[PDB]
DNA sequence: GAATCATAAC
């Protein structure tokens, strides 16, 4: 019932399921940080990245392939670039893969923490995580994630530094 | 005046 269990409730709601198969389910991010923003969750929950082991390798690969399928099935006309990844220190329970388009045009993207959670090392690429599991049997999340969320705003396309969220949103129009 | 930061949510 906690706010932090929200993903489990949503993924069980038939009207919220964008796609589902034997292993995973896709829901829209309720507070999307870009035009296209999905979350991929396994039916068998993973508590956290620390609990990930070599036994999850195939599932993590399946979550990745399902994310890419959803892009094709639902975002083909946009021509947007996408990234797939995990937040190093999530707030919502149940490990979930972010699948998010790189326009970052959304009213829900409101503050520096939002921006840096998709545009610093706090965002762990899905491919990088799969390789970590495939090679070490575990996901290593490096120390100091909270500080990355406070970094000054930097455009992800041209690396220009911006002083505020409104000016960043205005700057992003140059990359239409 | 606008935007951000720090803190709480019973
Ligand atoms: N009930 C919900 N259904 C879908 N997405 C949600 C829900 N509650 C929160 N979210 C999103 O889930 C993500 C949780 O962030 P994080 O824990 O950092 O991976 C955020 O991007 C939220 O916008
Ligand atoms: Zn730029």
């Amino acid at each position: 019932g906690h706010w932090s269990q929200g993903l489990k409730i949503s993924m069980q709601d038939p009207k919220m399921q964008v796609y589902k198969d034997e292993q995973v389910v896709v829901i829209k991010d309720k507070y999307p940080k870009a035009h296209y923003h999905w979350l991929v969750l396994p039916w068998t929950s993973i508590s956290s990245l620390k609990a990930v082991a070599r036994e999850h390798l195939e599932l993590l690969k399946h979550m990745h392939t399902v994310g890419e399928k959803v892009i094709v099935d639902f975002a083909g006309s946009s021509k947007l670039r996408f990234r797939l990844g995990y937040h190093a220190i999530p707030s919502m329970s149940h490990v979930h893969l972010h699948v998010i388009s790189q326009d970052f045009d959304s009213p829900c993207l409101k503050n520096k923490k939002h921006w840096n959670s998709f545009n610093t090392e706090y965002f762990l690429e899905s491919q990088a995580v799969i390789e970590m599991v495939q090679e070490a049997g575990r996901v290593t999340v490096r120390d100091g994630m909270p500080e990355l969320l406070k970094l000054p705003l930097r455009c992800h396309e041209c690396q220009q530094l911006l002083p505020s969220i409104p000016q960043l949103k205005e700057h992003l129009r140059k990359h239409w």
